[PDB]
């Protein structure tokens, strides 16, 4: 065990080990900055907050946990460290993750940098890239967003999760759908894409019903294929007394875009989530040419969910958490 020392940033308590120093608070789970002086590099630790608290925040613990130690993709956050100050499961209640600090996030970049087509296929690329790689674990994110997403000066591209939100959410979420296929994170994309491209938001709703009469307003009210799917007959009448809009042309929206991002766009930002382009289908998309590699596309090892559907008490989830701390090795 390294010697922990203890310090106060922002009323909030952080016992770390002495390898890392200079924490400057980032973020508030609260994140600092930090110096790796094992490595010489900086490194970002966040705190997990009252991770044990209730049954559902301790499953949530380990399932950030889990999730983190089997990521091992150039796209997508890696795990470097994992530690608690505590030496026992029984004196067990913080939980430290550390990871690789990219210098900023995609919003922070976008804010003043107009960027060229040829950032837009290399940074959507790698976000397609590591998500692939996601999908294929049969994980959803489910919040991507341009601050979920860590840039560094070469403008390459890390997702995460740090913890409007709405503006990058599937229409079939701010519905409760239940169910959610994995495009879910696609549509996220033609949003983020789309504002890559113009510099702007695409749907930058006011609050939960402006943002889908925004979205409708483009993509148009649902057609009769996907009326055709939809079970509830609540659901199906709520819709069809929404305005009827016609389905926008992407190419008179996105005027001076390439047109194969807007060919892209539109395999997105469809409506019906079986009809939306996966993440290994978009990377074959001739929009990236210049940066597709089939053989340098990896995808995940098995990645054993069963926890998920797991009911179990807050200290069997804490234990579990333990242990996987404990089993931790650090990459090369
Ligand atoms: C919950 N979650 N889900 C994912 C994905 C889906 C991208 C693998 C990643 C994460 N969690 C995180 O990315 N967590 C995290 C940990 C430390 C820092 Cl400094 C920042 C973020
Ligand atoms: C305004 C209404 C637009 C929302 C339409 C939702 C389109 C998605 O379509 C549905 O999505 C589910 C996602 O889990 C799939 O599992 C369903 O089988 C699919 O039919």
């Amino acid at each position: 065990r390294p010697t922990f020392y203890r310090q106060e940033l922002n009323k909030t308590i952080w016992e770390v080990p002495e390898r890392y120093q200079n924490l400057s608070p980032v973020g508030s789970g609260s994140v600092c900055a930090a110096f790796d002086t094992k490595t010489g590099l900086r490194v970002a630790v966040k705190k997990l907050s009252r991770p044990f608290q209730s049954i559902i925040h301790a499953k949530r613990t380990y399932r950030e946990l889990r999730l983190l130690k089997h990521m091992k993709h150039e796209n997508v956050i890696g795990l470097l460290d994992v530690f608690t100050p505590a030496r026992s499961l029984e004196e067990f209640n913080d939980v430290y993750l550390v990871t690789h600090l990219m210098g900023a996030d995609l919003n922070n970049i976008v804010k003043c940098q107009k960027l060229t087509d040829d950032h837009v296929q290399f940074l959507i690329y790698q976000i397609l890239r590591g998500l692939k790689y996601i999908h294929s674990a049969d994980i959803i994110h489910r919040d991507l967003k341009p601050s979920n997403l860590a840039v560094n000066e070469d403008c390459e591209l890390k997702i995460l999760d740090y913890g409007a939100t709405r503006w990058y959410r599937a229409p079939e979420i701010m519905l409760n759908w239940m169910h959610y296929n994995q495009t879910v994170d696609i549509w996220s994309v033609g949003c983020i894409m789309a504002e890559l491209l113009t510099g702007r938001t695409l749907f930058p709703g006011t609050d939960h019903i402006d943002q889908l009469k925004l979205i409708l307003r483009l993509v148009g009210t649902p057609g009769a294929e996907l009326l055709k799917k939809i079970s509830s007959e609540s659901a199906r009448n709520y819709i069809q007394s929404l305005t009827q809009m016609p389905k926008m042309n992407f190419a008179n929206v996105f005027i001076g875009a390439n047109p194969l991002a807007v060919d892209l766009l539109e395999k997105m930002l469809v409506l019906d989530s079986d009809k939306r382009i996966t993440a290994a289908q978009a990377l074959a998309h001739a929009y990236f040419a210049q940066y597709h590699d089939p053989d340098d596309e990896p995808v995940a090892d098995p990645y054993d969910q069963s926890f998920e559907s797991r009911d179990l008490l807050i200290d069997e989830w804490k234990s579990l958490t333990y242990d996987e701390v404990i089993s931790f090795v650090p990459p090369p």
